[PDB]
């Protein structure tokens, strides 16, 4: 075992080949899957994984009445295999958990699992499943952080946490976690700026996260960090606007963008010096579609013009969370990070009329070589029995 | 594969981190889940499992119908791994047991499992898996022992069982093992005391075992003894009665207090010089509601006064049986044997209008970072379909 | 990895220490169990093992439609863990079958299985699961082997096959098997014996086989044989009469005991000089309960006394098939072979008002420590669903 | 690990061992099984394994509904021990696939999954589960592959896929790949050719598929090359035509046998100088039966005289596709690469009345010891619950 180096480069792509998909939905019409929700991938030197909350409950039974806002004392986090179902009966227990994240640093998992009160909320930090540390909320207001991978670089792991308002400016945190131990952290000075379920990875020794503003923004807020933890904070410049909801395109803002700004989704992209690949919805209003635009000067310039778009969800069918994953060049042989990414497809509750919700999920990799466009939708047919 | 030292002391700790939920119950009204009583968490230097009886009958099935005790031929031990729902598809065999102990002395596992008739039961010991010994009834009163781990110093493992009345004076031994093999048995000396279902730990090359007075204590009885067997005993002296049922706290007794002393409940404490750590349900009467409270001269002292408390089960929600496990540092990593602990949440017979009765399980770990008390119960929906 | 030595003798026992119990038939009233006949325990120097014939059927399905004694081309031998119940999502496929053995060299698994027509049916022999001979009936007349374990000495394993009639005399053959490969077989010059699912261990370097006389025999067969096939015949002369059917116990033969000798059931006994232990039904006429006996002189002396009785199941309690298996010194660290032996309790056609036939097992291991009497019965309550 | 040699020659085999059936289609009518169609066997040095496309749908349940050819966005290639049912819980996912190959070159799984639209399918390579290349569509007119495992010789694996029409001239390549990197291709000159489906083996350092002739061939097209993709092409001259649907048996041809040639069945044969090996249906007009001739000039001369039939499934049994599979020496230990075959059952809709289409397998190795023709047939009872 040897720590990842996190030193080289994001793979430069011109597209993305598909890696996965699991059909859970679908599958737990009839088979023991769990109700899920914020799935998100994250890999090891040696395997890549999809970790999740689950409710403790099953697909097309009684206990999956429940809603997409739930931080109830049921959920767990686990994790499976990329691309099985995930059942009790192929499901590694991470932790007890609302809101989570994992990463692998080359020698073992950390994983970070929230539970507890809004009003005190606790962090469990295990590391190769051995508690090794806790932090509590110091804002007393939904201690909260990404639902997608943290990012490691030479045996520190890396990664944000939010607590205070949803709706309006709230407290961001960015902590440096050595064998599951926090070892630094700093409160990111950004008045009048919001981070949500930030999607960070590492490039070139540094961490980017690329985040969600629930609070005023229809594009996406970014923080990138070394590792002592000094930071810079902006928001995505262009035009094409990241968030859901969000204005339809036109010119972009360095700030927050007001316009359809408050609420949101969990997302992502890939910041390539001036340019960027957006990964987004493909409705303004709803959580429907989803597709990836490499926009050449997108990080720092505001029009509205882009170089490729490649279609991954079709406008009519249901999409959702999105995040970054990566694989390091320990686990694949190349001389560059590969960017990644996941989408979350949800189902149920509220936009059907079923008494739960759930998700599937499908995954990409960034490549140089020849891809193409489709649709790759949930595929179930609600409502289930027990609806 | 080293034996684990058990020389360390027990770590200092200041509060308890949410270690581990399975949503057994929730998950067993769809999926495969046995009927499970008992289960207790024990820990190899290299992962930590969960060990129950069930009687070879799965939730919302007709064999599931059962009575609140019962010794039958049909009663297994098994283990999966914590956190995860107990399957026949992710389950291992242990032993045919209706009473049983386990515990890894750092090369392999030992497994106490109790069959047979009440007049003449016998303990099958296993050391990785192969018969090593086996001890026969001596008082031909349902032979019966921890229903949690047993304990281990430098490759010698201890346990208590007993043999006699659960409502008088009774016969209790305590038992040093190595490679599964018995090598030496006392019999206490203990007139006016009753000793059931110890919950044992190492603490610095001793083993403290805190039990069930199921005749006539309210509060717990104390054994320890050295790895040559020589024991002390006691009763735990706080006015934070430990047992359920029990009486209000007041004032304590380092004997057995008799008020509300009859029956009891499966139950663990951690000794710190004159102080304790006490795990308990909320309500005095019923098994609801899980409590930690740390009362600084509580070993000794018998005063009612305690420095923290903090909540794990509301007292209106189930609870059950609990028990101490370990992780000793050969596991961790650290300098101190870090005491964690289980809580089984009964559903079920005979509080609830069901044919059955089985337990879901919450487990914590002891830290000296931030931590928070709430409510984590069982949260299944009874009664069930075949109810 | 190590060729078994095969060289010690059996350990002498007093007694008999419950092993493992699955359960099968009361899980698969839910859960997902294969119809299973023919249980058989066999050990590698590392782990325990149930084999099995499945008819690719799970209990409570339509599927599980049986005739209750039939050579289908769906039969197949599996394999699961030992004290699991035989689902399709723990057993390892091992053979196309519906006639079976299986045994391990101390380096990789041998499996033999039988399939295809009557009248010209082929064992397939595998070694670490690659098809490494084949050998085809040579009488024309149900080819059948020991639906329990071949028996290993010094790198290679050795086995009984039977072709001819079930009702008269027929042709009994014996193999030397190295690597999966038949290296030497002989021909048992046997006139007016008969050998059906014979039960062999290994002992001193030699292999000792219990078998049933399905023609006209109530006492068991015997043949042992050294590394060379140079064997040895003969019946078990003790008056305690081993065979079900068999008449009431009284003066034994060293021949077949023709009274109520017709018909049988698979079994086993254990040698120890001129003593024998003996498994055995309780009932004299039926597949009801099982008992091991402990007769001195009983090998060779055809007295109806016995010095040890130890019940397993009760008379009112439906058994079935029982066999042999062994611990080598390589997976125990004793100096001697160590003797166990499992029951297959059979439950529904054609004793129960069911349209299926299926069974659990229970195991046990020789010991000389204290044991117990007891009942451990199949435990289903019939009929089911499907039914 | 070591790359597989693959320099020896095809062992000589007189018959067929049955190797493995795995009861899917039988099992799934209660417990948790894919829907799957085109399974096929491949073997790494250490074990072999039924790779098999699913739609995300389990057998008994709704989203079972479906058309009888299609490719969706639904469809992924997973894989799982040979002879257990394909379950999402023993199931490994490989790819997102509506078309497939896979192959061990000896250090890892090559995977190839081609998804995305009609008008221009990629096909994603995986080495050890990492995206490693993708090829586009060169005709726009559905690329698709073998549907059986692709063949490996001294570290280079080698495939065929076709573009164009199914029912004209296509377009078949020919690919050389190392660590799932193609690293050459070649388009055939194979004019009044049709290739689909290629059954492709190594043999003497050299590559041989046959194929399906959708076009105008009732006998199959074959292409031999070397690892410069230097080729030969032909067809199997045998008047013992291959294909399904095919006339009866009379004077074959050494090109495409236009009568009844339209249309055709996924198949393979073995050639052995100027013999070979057939393994085709019963029916000349329908995927029904099963059976392997051995014709001693069948690869180069066109009458229609056989040495050996060997029957598999019955002309009255469904059956379906078939392919080849390998053992190379460093698997089993022989001095020769050892042919194998599977053949795929297929139940259900068009031929039966259920909503749902699905199969089940068997496999066989090449022997020269004895063997027996018989009749092993998938054995469900249709129509299924969900119908
Ligand atoms: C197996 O699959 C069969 C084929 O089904 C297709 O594939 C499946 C897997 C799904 O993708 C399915 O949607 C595909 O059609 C399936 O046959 C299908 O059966 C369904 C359900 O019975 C039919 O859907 C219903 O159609 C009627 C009639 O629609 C026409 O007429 C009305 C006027 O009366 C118009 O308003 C429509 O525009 C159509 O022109 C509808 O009345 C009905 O609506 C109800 O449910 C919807 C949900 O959207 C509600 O919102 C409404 O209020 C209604 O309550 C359904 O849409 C479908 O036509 C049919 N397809 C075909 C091709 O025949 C078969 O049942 C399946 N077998 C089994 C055993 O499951
Ligand atoms: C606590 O015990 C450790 C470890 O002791 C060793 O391992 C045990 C399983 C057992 O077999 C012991 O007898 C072994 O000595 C002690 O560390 C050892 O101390 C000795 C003497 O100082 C030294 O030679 C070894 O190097 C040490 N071994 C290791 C692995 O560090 C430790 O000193 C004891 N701590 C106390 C008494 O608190
Ligand atoms: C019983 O056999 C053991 C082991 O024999 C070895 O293992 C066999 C499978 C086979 O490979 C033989 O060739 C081996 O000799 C005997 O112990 C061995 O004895 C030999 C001869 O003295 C000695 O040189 C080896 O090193 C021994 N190996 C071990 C591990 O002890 C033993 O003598 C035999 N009989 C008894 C009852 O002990
Ligand atoms: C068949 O191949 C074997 C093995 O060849 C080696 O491994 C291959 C995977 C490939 O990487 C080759 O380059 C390797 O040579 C041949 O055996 C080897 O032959 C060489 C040359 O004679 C010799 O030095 C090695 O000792 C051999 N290795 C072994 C394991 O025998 C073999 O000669 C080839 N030819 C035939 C027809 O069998
Ligand atoms: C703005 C981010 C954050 C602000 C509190 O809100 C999130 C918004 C959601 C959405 O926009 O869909 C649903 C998320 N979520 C997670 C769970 C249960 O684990 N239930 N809701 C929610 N997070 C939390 C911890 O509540
Ligand atoms: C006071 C200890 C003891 C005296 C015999 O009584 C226990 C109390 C129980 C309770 O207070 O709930 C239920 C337990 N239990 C276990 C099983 C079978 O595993 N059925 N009942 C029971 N144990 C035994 C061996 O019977
Ligand atoms: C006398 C032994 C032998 C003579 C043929 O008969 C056995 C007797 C049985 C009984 O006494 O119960 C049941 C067995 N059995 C095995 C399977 C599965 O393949 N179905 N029945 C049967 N074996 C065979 C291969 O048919
Ligand atoms: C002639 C080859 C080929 C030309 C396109 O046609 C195949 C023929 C089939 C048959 O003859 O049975 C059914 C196959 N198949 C597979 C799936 C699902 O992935 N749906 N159809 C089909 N393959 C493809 C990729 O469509
Ligand atoms: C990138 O880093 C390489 C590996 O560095 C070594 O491994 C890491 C995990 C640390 O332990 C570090 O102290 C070691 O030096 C370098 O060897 C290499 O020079 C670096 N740069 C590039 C782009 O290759
Ligand atoms: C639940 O169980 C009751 C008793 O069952 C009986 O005892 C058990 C141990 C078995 O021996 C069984 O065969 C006996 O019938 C029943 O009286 C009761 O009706 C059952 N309850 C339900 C709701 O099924
Ligand atoms: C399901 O959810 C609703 C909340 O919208 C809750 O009030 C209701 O009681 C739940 N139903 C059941 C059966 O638990
Ligand atoms: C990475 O971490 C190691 C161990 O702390 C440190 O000594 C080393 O200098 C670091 N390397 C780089 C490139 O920062
Ligand atoms: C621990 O066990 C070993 C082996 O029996 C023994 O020699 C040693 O003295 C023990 N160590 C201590 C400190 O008790
Ligand atoms: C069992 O199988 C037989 C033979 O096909 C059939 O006649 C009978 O109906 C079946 N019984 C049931 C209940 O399915
Ligand atoms: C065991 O087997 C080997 C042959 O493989 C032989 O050389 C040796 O003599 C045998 N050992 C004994 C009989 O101890
Ligand atoms: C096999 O591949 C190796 C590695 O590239 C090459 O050097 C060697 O000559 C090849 N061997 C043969 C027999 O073709
Ligand atoms: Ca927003
Ligand atoms: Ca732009
Ligand atoms: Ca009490
Ligand atoms: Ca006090
Ligand atoms: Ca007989
Ligand atoms: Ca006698
Ligand atoms: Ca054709
Ligand atoms: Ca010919």
């Amino acid at each position: 075992s040897v720590k990842l180096a996190g030193n080289s480069s994001l793979c430069p792509v011109s597209g993305w080949a598909i890696y996965s998909k699991d059909n859970s939905v679908r599958i737990g019409s009839k088979g023991d899957v769990f109700v899920i929700r914020e799935p998100f991938i994250s890999c090891s030197p040696l395997e890549c994984r999809t970790f999740f909350l689950t409710q403790g409950a099953l697909l097309n039974d009684k206990h999956s009445n429940g809603t997409i806002k739930d931080r109830s004392p049921y959920r767990t986090l686990m994790s499976c295999p990329i691309g099985e179902v995930p059942s009790p009966y192929n499901s590694r227990f991470e932790s007890v958990a609302w809101s989570a994240s994992a990463c692998h640093d080359g020698i073992n998992w950390l994983t970070i699992g929230i539970s507890g009160p809004d009003n005190g909320a606790v962090a469990v930090l295990k590391y190769n499943g051995i508690i090794t540390d806790t932090i509590k909320s110091w804002r007393n207001n939904i201690l909260r952080t990404q639902e997608s991978e943290c990012a490691c670089v030479n045996g520190s792991c890396f990664t944000v946490m939010t607590d205070g308002p949803s709706n309006g400016q709230a407290s961001y945190k960015i902590f440096r976690i050595e064998k599951g131990k926090i070892v630094k952290s700093v409160e990111m000075n950004a008045p009048n700026y919001h981070y949500e379920e930030c999607s960070c990875y590492p490039d070139s020794s540094e961490i980017t996260c690329v985040c969600r503003d629930n609070w005023h923004g229809s594009n996406r807020p970014w923080v990138s960090f070394n590792q002592n933890l000094e930071y810079q904070i902006g928001y995505i410049c262009s035009g094409i606007f990241g968030d859901n909801p969000r204005p339809n395109d036109k010119t972009g803002s360095c700030g927050p963008v007001s316009s359809n700004g408050a609420n949101g989704v969990k997302g992502f992209s890939f910041k390539y010096g001036n340019g960027v690949w957006i990964g987004r919805t493909k409705s303004i209003s709803s959580r429907n579609g989803f597709e990836m635009i490499w926009d050449p000067n997108g990080w720092t310039g505001t029009d509205n013009n882009f170089s490729i778009k490649q279609d991954i969800v079709g406008i009519n069918e249901w999409s959702g969370y999105s995040g970054s994953f990566v694989q390091h060049p320990e686990l694949t042989g190349l001389d560059c990070i590969r960017p990644c990414f996941w989408v979350e497809l949800i189902r149920g509750r509220p936009k059907e009329n079923t008494i739960w919700t759930s998700g599937s999920s499908i995954s990409f990799c960034g490549v140089n070589s020849d891809t193409v466009g489709w649709s790759w939708p949930d595929g179930a047919e609600l409502p289930f029995t027990i609806d």
